[PDB]
């Protein structure tokens, strides 16, 4: 495996505005209509969030600061998973999700990520062209997928943990971010317990055709918020 495709691409980034997203429940406790402040790692309102494309390729290996924010719009499923760690390389074992249609596959070991991994589609056929070599690792999950249905993810890295929020919309709008206020909920809390500093996402490439999509990648900082809860306990509002 390991074909390189990045020849000169070094477009400068573009960024949208997170006008008001990925604001999750942080906390596993139920609550009524009730004004609770949390102070937690949270994306700031209307924060200068880095837009990618799924043409021209766009897959550097993200700094993993304290989290990040994973927003794809991606009509078609291109998207494939990620691959969080601290070198990508021998040496350091690193974490890795892929869903191929029906299930979702997360491993943490000792990769060998090639310089542009990706995962090929045949008519839909599933080659791996992400790692190398993987071996001698003990973590190994599997449940259901994690996926013009906008998808959300939030990864934080914290005491050992890497907690994942998701919630999938439903969108209308043209091309950037959308207006209302969405909560996502949580999806797993693994207890990895490794060292993250960076992160790449995961296309699925044609035969080398990069689809039509865009991924929004923004980072976590502390804030403290106030969720405004509902009777029914969904966040429907929040200040910074």
């Amino acid at each position: 495996q390991c074909v390189n495709l990045t020849t000169r691409t070094q477009l400068p980034p573009a960024y949208t505005n997170s006008f008001t997203r990925g604001v999750y429940y942080p906390d596993k406790v139920f609550r009524s209509s009730v004004l609770h402040s949390t102070q937690d790692l949270f994306l700031p309102f209307f924060s200068n969030v880095t837009w990618f494309h799924a043409k021209r390729f766009d897959n550097p290996v993200l700094p993993f600061n304290d989290g990040v924010y994973f927003a794809s719009t991606e009509k078609s499923n291109i998207i494939r998973g990620w691959i969080f760690g601290t070198t990508l390389d021998s040496k350091t074992q690193s974490l890795l999700i892929v869903n191929n249609a029906t299930n979702v596959v997360i491993k943490v070991c000792e990769f060998q990520f090639c310089n542009d991994p990706f995962l090929g589609v045949y008519y839909m056929e599933s080659e791996f062209r992400v790692y190398s070599s993987a071996n001698n690792c003990t973590f190994e999950y599997v449940s259901q997928p994690f996926l013009k249905n906008l998808r959300e993810f939030v990864f934080k890295n914290i005491d050992g943990y890497f907690k994942i929020y998701s919630k999938h919309t439903p969108i209308n709008l043209v091309r950037d971010l959308p207006q209302g206020f969405s909560a996502l909920e949580p999806l797993v809390d693994l207890p990895i317990g490794i060292n993250i500093t960076r992160f790449q996402t995961l296309l699925a490439l044609h035969r080398w055709t990069a689809g039509a999509a865009a991924y929004y990648v923004g980072y976590l900082q502390p804030r403290t918020f106030l969720l405004k809860y509902n009777e029914n306990g969904t966040i429907t509002d929040a200040v910074d």
